[PDB]
């Protein structure tokens, strides 16, 4: 495969129970990887392997309103490799995105757009090769 940068509309929004499923493969020497769930020009939540932050591999997570970023949350367990296959699982929760890489738990991302309804698309960006993008109810 899908060429990147990739929209997956989110048809009527995101709801608890919801489980986005991304398939693909990082490229070599790859920088950063973004996913954004937008609710029209705000990020509800952007989640951004960064591979080489200061010679360190974090995850940034934050929300951006009225193009204004909040307040970052760091997790440095990255599960990201250069040049391999990954999958990402993004489960929606009452509470919070819940995100799984290569069936592991990541990390939690309380809702601060609280209008989950109004979160319809999902951005999918940086340095991979996208394989799949798709959605489920479980
Ligand atoms: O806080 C999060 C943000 O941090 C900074 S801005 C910042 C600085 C200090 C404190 C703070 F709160 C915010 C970044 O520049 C922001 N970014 C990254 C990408 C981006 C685009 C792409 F096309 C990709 F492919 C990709 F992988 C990432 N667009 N925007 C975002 O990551």
């Amino acid at each position: 495969p899908l060429i990147v940068p990739y929209n997956l509309p989110l048809p009527g929004g995101v709801v608890p129970r919801m489980l986005i499923t991304i398939l693909g493969t990082v490229k070599p020497n790859a920088n950063r990887i973004a996913l954004d769930f937008q609710r029209g020009n705000d990020v509800a939540f952007h989640f951004n392997p960064r591979f080489n932050e200061n010679n360190r591999r974090v995850i940034v997570c934050n929300t951006k309103l009225d193009n204004n970023w909040g307040r970052e949350e760091r997790q440095s367990v990255f599960p990201f490799e250069s040049g391999k296959p990954f999958k990402i699982q993004v489960l929606v929760e009452p509470d919070h995105f819940k995100v799984a890489v290569n069936d592991a738990h990541l990390l939690q991302y309380n809702h601060r757009v609280k209008k989950l309804n109004e979160i319809s698309k999902l951005g999918i960006s940086g340095d991979i090769d996208l394989t799949s993008a798709s959605y489920t109810m479980i």
